[PDB]
């Protein structure tokens, strides 16, 4: 699951909160 690291890019946005 090395491709799962791409899911962290979504946490960089304000929509993560």
């Amino acid at each position: 699951r090395s491709k799962d690291l791409r899911h962290a890019f979504r946490s960089m946005f304000p929509s993560s909160e």
